[PDB]
């Protein structure tokens, strides 16, 4: 259908499921336990956590009317690890890989 339509449709069906099919995506899969993790402090430092999961379920609900929309919540779960962890860390290795693929999946997104 429509472009937009396509956009939303390719975000979900391409870019989130090779994102989840990536080695470095089971941090990113769930929303963070604090209390599983030890980490008291997470929600204190990230008032906007997200995660692919709430991803999933939202384009799967049609929360999203523009592809925008979602592509913030994307950049949100990599600026929320680079904002919570430090240079060097695993985690932002990881995130930074994972961003990386992100882009490149953003580079092809139809406009047409
Ligand atoms: C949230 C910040 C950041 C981030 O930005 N995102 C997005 C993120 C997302 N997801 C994860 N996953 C996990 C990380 C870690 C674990 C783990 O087992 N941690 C264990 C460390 C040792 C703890 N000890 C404490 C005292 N011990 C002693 C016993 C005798 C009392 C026994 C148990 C138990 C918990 C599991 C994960 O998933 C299952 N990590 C993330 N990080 C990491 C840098 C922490
Ligand atoms: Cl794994």
């Amino acid at each position: 259908g429509a472009a937009s339509t396509n956009q939303l449709q390719y975000l979900q069906k391409v870019v989130l499921k090779d994102l989840w099919k990536h080695s470095f995506s089971w941090p990113f899969q769930r929303p963070v336990d604090a209390v599983k993790l030890q980490l008291p402090d997470y929600y204190t430092i990230i008032k906007n956590p997200m995660d692919l999961n709430t991803i999933k379920k939202r384009l799967e609900n049609k929360y999203y009317a523009k592809a925008s929309e979602c592509i913030e919540d994307f950049n949100t779960m990599f600026s929320n690890c680079y904002l919570y962890n430090k240079p060097g860390d695993d985690i932002v290795l990881m995130a930074q890989a994972l961003e990386k693929l992100f882009m490149q999946k953003l580079s092809q997104m139809p406009q047409e």
